[PDB]
């Protein structure tokens, strides 16, 4: 059961002296709400132990919590905990199996299931949902909850939920949140701060809502090719970032975008209904029945793509 790992994590962390936390690479809100909103419980609850959170900052996240810089000696005998990483190859800092032991705690499909202990929870909205489980358990151990781990874990649940809108979030989730906001952190500020967007991508964002191509079927489409990268001055991944932002277009069922890269052209498939990992999969890529990529290499193969979302949207 969830309450005997639950048990488990906290007489693990209990034991080690230095405990260092990783998460995902390119992270989220979600990767900083788990790994900073823990390190910060122990910060508050084990002043004598040595935490450290490591990894790369995003500079658009980078307000929420500063990181560590740590020698490699450091892991010497270490508790590594990593939050939020589906797969060990996307950890950032590859040095989380050097230390005594390794923890995983995440919300994804454990199809790599790494670790010494192990706690992944699907049905959790967010692994800082997760982390906010674990204190209520740790209260019971003497954990506590500040207003900084406060404000980190309520930015993940909300990152990562697109506040309360996404399907992951629960009755847990809303709940937990109204626990959170009892904190005297700035909900408003924290908004403010994660919501805030470079005027490019902003005008970006704006050629593609003057571009969208609607079928009957609800089919829509977007291309975004270097010509417009380069005059917008956005990279592709900022481009590609934009595909959830068609999803009220009224009528909208099914929808692809198209962005072109050096070496190839990436697919972006999103879905309100429709199952489109099939789709995907026929193109050589995949990914969940509502969201999906791949990665072709004409503009030929794009339009025949098209012809394929306007069938299946009209079946
Ligand atoms: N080329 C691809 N091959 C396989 N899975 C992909 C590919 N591109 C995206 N996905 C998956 O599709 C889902 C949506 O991610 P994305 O559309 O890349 O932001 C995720 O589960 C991705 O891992």
């Amino acid at each position: 059961s969830m309450a005997s790992m639950k048990t488990e994590l906290i007489r693990t962390i209990s034991l080690y002296d230095t405990i260092i936390l990783h998460r995902h690479v390119r992270p989220d809100p979600d990767a900083y709400g788990s790994q900073c909103g823990l390190t910060e419980i122990l910060r508050e609850t084990y002043p004598e132990k040595n935490i450290f959170a490591v990894g790369t900052p995003e500079p658009s996240l980078s307000f929420l919590y500063s990181l560590d810089e740590v020698d490699n000696e450091t892991y010497e005998g270490a508790l590594v905990i990593v939050c939020d990483t589906a797969n060990q190859e996307r950890i950032d800092d590859q040095r989380y199996p050097s230390g005594a032991k390794l923890m995983k705690i995440d919300a994804h499909p454990n199809e790599d299931p790494y670790g010494d202990l192990l706690w992944v929870d699907t049905s959790a909205s967010s692994v800082s949902e997760m982390i906010y489980e674990l204190y209520l358990e740790g209260k019971e151990h003497g954990w506590k909850l500040n207003t900084k781990a406060a404000e980190l874990i309520y930015a993940g649940i909300v990152g990562d939920t697109g506040r309360f809108l996404f399907p992951n979030t629960t009755e847990k989730t809303l709940k937990y949140a109204g626990e959170l906001i009892q904190y005297p952190f700035s909900s408003s500020e924290l908004f403010n701060q994660l919501y805030e967007t470079k005027l490019n991508v902003v005008k970006l964002n704006g050629f593609i809502f003057q571009n969208v191509s609607l079928s009957e079927n609800g089919a829509a489409s977007v291309f975004i090719k270097k010509d417009t990268l380069e005059k917008f001055g956005t990279t592709a991944s900022e481009a590609s970032q934009l595909v959830g932002t068609l999803g009220n277009i009224s009528g909208i069922r099914a929808w692809v975008f198209f962005v072109e890269e050096d070496d190839q052209i990436r697919v972006r498939f999103r879905s309100k209904g429709p199952v489109i990992n099939g789709l995907a999969r026929k193109y050589n890529g995949g990914g969940h029945p509502l969201a999906s990529g791949a990665s072709i290499y004409s503009w030929d193969e794009a339009d025949r793509i098209l012809a394929d979302l306007e069938t299946l949207c009209k079946e």
